[PDB]
C-alpha cells in the first residue's frame, strides 16, 4: 500500500506560510478556549491522533489520507475533544480550500508547536485525501491506564524507539486532560512548549490517586498530574535515563522532539526524489506579524 506525496497543484512555500499564518493568527485571536489555554494544545493532539492510527505492517492509517474528516474516525472515543480542533480549522480550510485535509491537520500541529515557542518542525506537503473506505477502524490509539511495556510495544507499530517515545511524550507539557473526554482529571493549563514534562516527572512528589471517574492517575501537591503511561517513563530504567536527559537539556529535547514529530506526521508517506525539501515556517513573531 503506497501513498505518494503529491504537491497541491502549483503551490510552493509561500502558499503554505500563508496557511500557517492564518492558523497562527486565529490561535492568537481565539485566546479564551479551555480556560484561556487556547487551541494550541488540542491542535497538537489532533495532528498526533490523525498520524497515530498508522500501522507500519500494512501502511494503513496515518496522516496521508485525511480520514479524520469521516465519521468513523471523527467519532472514535479516543478522539473525544478533538472536534474542537477540527472546528477551529474549518474556517482555515474554507479560506484555503486547495490544501488537503491531512496537510491541514498536520500543519495545524506544526503551527501550534512553533507558535507556542517550541522547536521549528520541518513540514512537507503533499498528503492527498483518500476515500471513506480507507478510514482506519477505532482502537489504534493508545490506552493511558497501562505500563512502560505497553507503551514500548504500542509505539513499535508506529516505528518509534525509546528515545522517540520519550521525546514525543514531552508534548504532555501542553494543555490538560478533561474528565468528560478521557476519564482523566486535568492539572495545570500550560500553553508554552518547554521541557517541563520531564522536570515535573522528576521533581514532583507524586501520589497515586483515584479520580472521579474511578481511574488511577498520579497527582502532586502542587496540582500537577500524570497518566499512568506518563509515570511509566520514570518506572522503566531505559525511559528514565532519557527523561533525565531531556530534563537537563532543553535544546536536546527540542531537537529530538522536532525530528520525532516530523517523523510521526510523515509516517506512511512516500516522497518522490524530486519532491520539495521540507519547509520551515517562520513564526508570526519572526515575521513581525
Ligand atoms: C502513550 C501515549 C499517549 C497516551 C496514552 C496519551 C493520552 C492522553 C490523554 C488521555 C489526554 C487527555 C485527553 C483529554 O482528556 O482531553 C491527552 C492529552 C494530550 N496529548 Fe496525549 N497521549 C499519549 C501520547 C501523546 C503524543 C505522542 C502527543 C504529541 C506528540 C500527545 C499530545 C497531547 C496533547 C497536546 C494533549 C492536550 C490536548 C488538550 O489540552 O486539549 N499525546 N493525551
Ligand atoms: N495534556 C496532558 C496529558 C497528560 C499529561 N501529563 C501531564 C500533563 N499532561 C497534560
Amino acid at each position: 500500500l503506497v501513498h505518494v506525496a503529491s504537491v497541491e497543484k502549483g503551490r510552493s512555500y509561500e502558499d503554505f506560510q500563508k496557511v500557517y499564518n492564518a492558523i497562527a493568527l486565529k490561535l492568537r485571536e481565539d485566546d479564551e478556549y479551555d480556560n484561556y489555554i487556547g487551541y494550541g494544545p488540542v491542535l497538537v493532539r489532533l495532528a498526533w491522533h490523525i498520524s497515530g492510527t498508522w500501522d507500519k505492517h500494512d501502511n494503513t492509517g496515518g496522516s496521508y489520507g485525511g480520514t479524520y474528516r469521516f465519521k468513523k474516525e471523527f467519532n472514535d472515543p479516543s478522539n473525544a475533544g478533538l472536534q474542537n480542533g477540527f472546528k477551529f480549522l474549518e474556517p482555515i480550510h474554507k479560506e484555503f480550500p486547495w490544501i488537503s485535509s491531512g496537510d491541514l491537520f498536520s500543519l495545524g500541529g506544526v503551527t501550534a508547536v512553533q507558535e507556542m515557542q517550541g522547536p521549528k518542525i520541518p513540514w512537507r506537503c503533499g498528503r492527498v485525501d483518500t476515500p471513506e473506505d480507507t478510514t482506519p477502524d477505532n482502537g489504534r490509539l493508545p490506552d493511558a491506564d497501562k505500563d512502560a511495556g505497553y507503551v514500548r510495544t504500542f509505539f513499535q507499530r508506529l516505528n518509534m524507539n525509546d528515545r522517540e517515545v520519550v521525546a514525543l511524550m514531552g508534548a504532555h507539557a501542553l494543555g490538560k486532560t478533561h474528565l468528560k473526554n478521557s476519564g482523566y482529571e486535568g492539572g495545570g493549563a500550560n500553553n508554552v512548549f518547554t521541557n517541563e514534562f520531564y522536570l515535573n516527572l522528576l521533581n514532583e512528589d507524586w501520589k497515586l490517586e483515584k479520580n472521579d471517574a474511578n481511574n488511577e492517575q498520579w497527582d502532586s501537591k502542587s496540582g500537577y498530574m500524570m497518566l499512568p503511561t506518563d509515570y511509566s517513563l520514570i518506572q522503566d530504567p531505559k525511559y528514565l535515563s532519557i527523561v533525565k536527559e531531556y530534563a537537563n537539556d532543553q535544546d536536546k529535547f527540542f531537537k529530538d522532539f522536532s525530528k520525532a514529530f516530523e517523523k510521526l506526521l510523515e509516517n506512511g508517506i512516500t516522497f518522490p526524489k524530486d519532491a520539495p525539501s521540507p519547509f520551515i515556517f517562520k513564526t508570526l513573531e519572526e515575521q513581525g506579524l
